[PDB]
């Protein structure tokens, strides 16, 4: 008996939003130790919806100073007297215990832990909770591994674990390698699987693609675009194509019609958020409908790819976070899609990395548009480098099917414009400029005028 409800509403990973909870009760309690319980917690709302959260509880007979406020769940009477319940993920000892269960591929009641074959886990390293993790909780062990424990849990195959396992077991070097994972059932033994967490190799001394890109795009008096970041963009193209190739081989390819009705529905929705889109909607729709009946090759893909999802280690680019298109239901997130849509995601990301500078300047600071010109030249150079690097591995330039590529770029820009109109009005000119540019790029490709 803990006041779970009173505690959970204050957590940044809690997704109850503005809603009234009816109850918050443990569906399953699994003892891991005398002073350690694993809890599946069901939160029920007034509409009858239930959301399940994973909690690990460390009990103490006396307050431990090491724990903060958000780690303090509540209190309860136990068999030896009063006890305090803490969030065990903030306990180094408890986190280590979980890692040890993974290492041993332990089974505890309906909890199944598995270590990836041949993997080594850093059981000796100091565990430190990551402040960077927002929606889940990540514990970093020294510089060797990261334990990610899912907060909200849902039934079915987890694509992040799934695709990382495929890539690691195939020996693809462009991932932060999956070392282990754990899961349980949704409604007791014999029912749907429920992913609970994952352990991955930690890429020490790494840089985020977004940070490297923006640093390059901000270099002062860089009117002649540099080859050093073009070199990196090429290598990133190599990496994305290699990941796609491994996924295609393992999980197959198929053909589908280009999804005209899906992207039209997204356009219609977007135009309601951003009135500025109405003036472009007819032209966008024209381009989409020209792809009606166009067969496209699809496969398993990353699904949410941009420069924030790639890490540069001293040796390689890695892709991380394969959970899929955010806001989409699971079955949708495991659907195959065009590799060109992933490529489009990176191209959108280059555009933002370069043009973020401009929206943050006063008009007087670029009156003649020469900084805007440089941004354009920078995006062009690094986009070309990325596609060339992709091509070197894929043996097919993603620009060859230019109409399909440009359509996916357009759909992302339309979606971006609706986001900026609502949440960041001063950023809206970035996707609006892209839309006018891409409409021409797409128009040209449809006529086979692209190189
Ligand atoms: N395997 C890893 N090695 C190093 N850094 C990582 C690794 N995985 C994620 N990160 C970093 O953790 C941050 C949060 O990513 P999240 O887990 O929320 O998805 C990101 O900024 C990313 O750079
Ligand atoms: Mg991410």
């Amino acid at each position: 008996t803990l006041a779970f409800g009173d505690w959970i509403v204050h957590r940044r990973w809690y997704a109850g939003r503005s809603r009234e909870l009816v109850s918050a009760e443990p569906a399953v309690v699994t003892p891991l130790r005398d002073d350690l319980d694993h809890i599946l917690l069901d939160v029920t709302y007034t509409d009858g919806t239930v959301e399940r959260y994973q909690l690990v509880v460390r009990w103490a007979d006396s307050p431990v100073a090491g724990f903060g406020e958000a780690a303090t769940i509540g209190t309860a009477l136990g068999p030896q007297g009063e006890r305090i319940a803490y969030d065990a993920l903030f306990d180094p000892d408890a986190a280590r215990h979980l890692l040890r269960l993974v290492d041993a591929s332990a089974t505890v009641a309906d909890l199944r832990f598995t270590r990836e074959p041949g993997a080594t886990l850093p059981l000796y390293a100091p565990p430190k909770v990551s402040s960077a993790e927002q929606s889940n909780t990540s514990v970093i062990f020294g510089k060797d591994a990261m334990l990610k424990v899912f907060r909200r849990v849902t039934p079915g195959i987890n694509p992040d674990i799934e695709l990382n396992r495929v890539l690691a077991q195939a020996g693809n070097r462009h991932v932060a390698r999956l070392l282990g994972s754990f899961e349980t059932s949704w409604a007791g033994p014999g029912t749907d699987r429920c992913a609970l967490g994952m352990v991955t190799a930690f890429a020490a001394n790494s840089a985020e693609g977004w940070d490297m890109a923006t640093a390059s795009a901000r270099e002062m008096f860089a009117d002649v675009v540099g080859s050093d970041f073009a070199d990196e963009s090429y290598r990133l193209g190599n990496a994305v194509a290699s990941v796609h190739a491994t996924l295609a081989e393992a999980l197959g390819t198929s053909t589908e019609p280009f999804p005209v009705d899906t992207v039209l529905a997204r356009l219609q929705s977007a135009a309601r958020s951003a009135p500025e889109l109405a003036g472009r909607a007819a032209a966008v729709e024209e381009r989409y409908r020209r792809l009606d009946g166009r067969a496209i090759t699809v496969q398993r893909v990353h699904g949410d790819l941009h420069l924030g999802q790639v890490l540069r280690t001293p040796d390689d680019w890695l892709l991380i976070d394969f959970e899929g298109e955010p806001g989409q239901p699971l079955d949708e997130r495991r659907r195959p899609d065009s590799p060109l849509r992933d490529v489009a995601g990176v191209l959108r990301s280059f555009e933002y990395a370069a043009y973020q500078k401009l929206v943050e300047l006063a008009p007087e600071q670029d009156a003649d548009g020469r900084l805007a010109d440089r941004a354009r030249n920078w995006v062009d150079r690094n986009s070309a480098a990325f596609c060339a690097g992709y091509a070197a591995v894929a043996g097919d330039d993603p620009r060859r099917d230019g109409d399909v590529l440009a359509a996916y770029e357009l759909d992302k820009a339309v979606y971006e414009a609706a986001y900026e109109a609502r949440f960041r009005p001063s950023w809206l000119p970035i996707p609006m400029r892209s839309i006018d540019r891409i409409l021409g790029k797409l128009a040209a490709a449809l006529e086979h005028h692209h190189h």
